[PDB]
C-alpha cells in the first residue's frame, strides 16, 4: 500500500514523490491526472503521466473526447489507469493562467469523493496557476474519502507541510 505519507488528516496524506513512480509503486485503484478539458496531456503531471503510458493515455482520452466532447472544469472523467493504476481520474481544476474562476477548484476536488481511495497531485497547482498553500486547504476542505498526496517538488512540499494549519 502507501508508504512514507505524512499524515495531514484524518483522510488527507501527504509525500514528496513524483505521480508517475508512486502510481508504477503501488499501482492504486485510482490515480488523479491534472487534466484540462481536451484531455490533452501536455505536460504538467498530465504530461508526466501520459509519457509514463507510452502515450495510451493520450489515445484513449482522444477517443473519449471524440466521443463525448470535452469535459466542464470542475469536472472529471474515469479513463483506465494503464499501466500506473486501475481507473485514471481525469480532474479539471481550473487554471487561473487561463483565468479561470478559481471557487470551481472545490468542484473539482469533489470528483474525489466518489473513489475510497485516490493517488492526486495537488490540483491547479504548478502549471495550472494556483497557490498551491490554498489548493492543499480546499483539498482538506473538500475531499472525505482518503487521499494520498504526491508533491513533485521538495521545497514546495516541506512549504505545505510547515505552513499546514
Ligand atoms: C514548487 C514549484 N512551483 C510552485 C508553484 N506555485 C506557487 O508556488 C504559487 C504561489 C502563489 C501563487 F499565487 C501561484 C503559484 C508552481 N510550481
Amino acid at each position: 500500500s502507501f508508504s512514507g505519507y505524512l499524515k495531514l488528516t484524518d483522510n488527507v496524506y501527504i509525500k514528496n514523490a513524483d505521480i508517475v513512480e508512486e502510481a508504477k509503486k503501488v499501482k492504486p485503484t485510482v490515480v488523479v491526472n491534472a487534466a484540462n478539458v481536451y484531455l490533452k496531456h501536455g505536460g504538467g503531471v498530465a504530461g508526466a503521466l501520459n509519457k509514463a503510458t507510452n502515450n495510451a493515455m493520450q489515445v484513449e482520452s482522444d477517443d473519449y473526447i471524440a466521443t463525448n466532447g470535452p469535459l466542464k472544469v470542475g469536472g472529471s472523467c474515469v479513463l483506465s489507469g494503464h499501466n500506473l493504476a486501475k481507473h485514471c481520474l481525469h480532474v479539471v481544476g481550473p487554471n487561473v493562467n487561463k483565468g479561470e474562476d478559481i471557487q470551481l477548484l472545490k468542484s473539482a476536488y469533489e470528483n474525489f469523493n466518489q473513489h475510497e481511495v485516490l493517488l492526486a497531485p495537488l490540483l491547479s497547482a504548478g502549471i495550472f496557476g494556483a497557490d498551491p498553500i490554498h489548493s492543499l486547504r480546499v483539498c482538506v476542505d473538500t475531499v472525505r474519502t482518503n487521499v494520498y498526496l504526491a508533491v513533485f517538488d521538495k521545497n514546495l512540499y516541506d512549504k505545505l507541510v510547515s505552513s499546514f494549519l
